[PDB]
């Protein structure tokens, strides 16, 4: 029983908490008992079902006010205070790596954890390296190491906190530990963990999607109303568009989206964050529904009238989406957005990018007929979808065993 002890400290925003409580509930099911290291202040932030998850299963809470020294403290009296086994390692999502030099001190291995793709931490990398920063108009630079299709253009330097070209985030992060763990698997990007490896000399392994165990509030409707919309309409009609609740396009490109949507023939849902497409609801009848609010999104992307997601391509959405088989029709704003979207149209194979500044509704109508009439994506991304109906990839399975067998050793 308990065949070692294994802290994880995770980030709290932009998605990084629920990823790393999925972790700490994987990792315990290989007889580890977890201990959750988190400020005191923000333990609401954890459900009741993190906590009484089992016995291997824990919270440790550092008394924090409401910058980060006072948390470094509290670890530091909290490691100094234990009377238990020295732990096996820490896992530290790579955006609290500044604590990483506390554990160190107490001798203990630090595993770093990435809670988004390999593909944009890798591309991001791999740009640095080719000095994409000084490319010109109409050069194309692939990155060695990487499939040219993620070759490197002069548009792809405009990306509305470090720009391509610089150096990435997670290199400074990562240094200092013995692994690093990725939310994807194999079947997702395995040429881009490899790199990953390939580039800190690292053993790097995809422990993920790190999605709900469903996946195996306010707001305009209901679930059972959407579903009930769904149930209306034929299979595979339905283009889901939502660009999550970080960011999104202009106010004019959301009115050029509002004109695409009325003069097509697509049934959709479009879901709008605190703008407003008004009358949009009533020019189309039932054929559209504009849900303001949160929507239930596992839900409709699992509905078999869903043919088509009109995402902003965050890994989250994009993860989601790819274990249900339906394309998307990337539109990305920010970030790691723009690598995801590349993953998807040219790597997988199980979208297309909004193309052809600023998006009109012409290449608004062009891009969602084309996902939508694609039936090469369509089964490509069902061909990739059967690797995540049954349970977690059979890859992550094995790759988070094989971290196990790494650092007990």
């Amino acid at each position: 029983k308990a065949t070692g002890e294994i802290f994880v400290v995770p980030f709290f925003g932009q998605g990084h908490l629920f990823p790393a409580m999925e972790l700490c509930k994987n990792i315990s099911a290989h007889n580890y008992n977890v201990t959750l290291i988190i400020p005191s202040h923000l333990s609401s932030s954890i459900p009741s079902t993190f906590s009484n998850h089992s016995s291997f299963i824990h919270v440790t809470e550092i008394s924090v006010a409401a910058q980060n020294l006072q948390m470094g403290k509290g670890i530091k009296s909290f490691l100094s205070a234990r009377s238990g086994t020295r732990p096996t390692c820490v896992v530290i999502d790579v955006m609290m790596s500044w604590s990483k030099e506390i554990f160190v001190d107490h001798e203990i291995p630090v595993v770093s954890f990435s809670t988004s793709g390999a593909t944009a931490s890798a591309v991001g990398y791999g740009m640095w390296k080719a000095e994409v920063g000084n490319m010109k108009p109409g050069e194309i630079r692939e990155i060695p190491g990487l499939p040219k299709e993620m070759a490197v253009t002069f548009a792809d330097l405009s990306r509305g906190s470090p720009g391509p070209g610089q150096k990435p985030r997670w290199v400074d992060e990562v240094d200092g530990s013995i692994a690093l763990l990725i939310n994807t698997c194999d079947d997702l990007e395995h040429v881009f963990i490899n790199y990953m490896a390939e580039q800190t000399k690292l053993p790097v392994w995809g422990v993920g999607p790190l999605l709900p165990e469903q996946f195996w509030h306010k707001s305009n409707y209901t679930e059972d109303e959407v579903v009930q919309w769904l149930e209306s309409k034929p299979r595979e009609s339905v283009i889901y568009i939502s660009f999550g609740s970080e960011v999104g396009p202009t106010i004019e490109e959301y009115k050029e989206l509002a004109k695409a949507l009325e003069e097509s023939d697509q049934p959709f849902i479009w879901v709008i964050q605190p703008y407003y497409p008004d009358g949009l609801d009533v020019t189309v009848g039932n054929r559209g529904l504009i849900i303001t609010g949160w929507a239930p999104q596992l839900l409709i992307l699992s509905h078999p009238s869903t043919g088509g997601f009109l995402s902003h391509c965050g890994w989250n959405s994009t993860a989601e989406a790819i274990g249900r088989g339906v394309p998307i029709l990337g539109w990305p704003i920010r970030g790691d957005q723009f690598d995801n979207a590349k993953l998807v149209a040219y790597h997988l194979k199980i979208g297309h990018v909004m193309s052809r500044g600023k998006f009109t509704k012409d290449d608004i109508t062009s891009g969602i007929e084309k996902l939508m009439k694609d039936e090469k994506v369509h089964k490509q991304a069902k061909e990739l979808s059967k690797e995540f109906e049954g349970g977690f990839p059979v890859s992550s399975v094995k790759a988070l065993g094989a971290f196990v067998e790494f650092i007990s050793q």
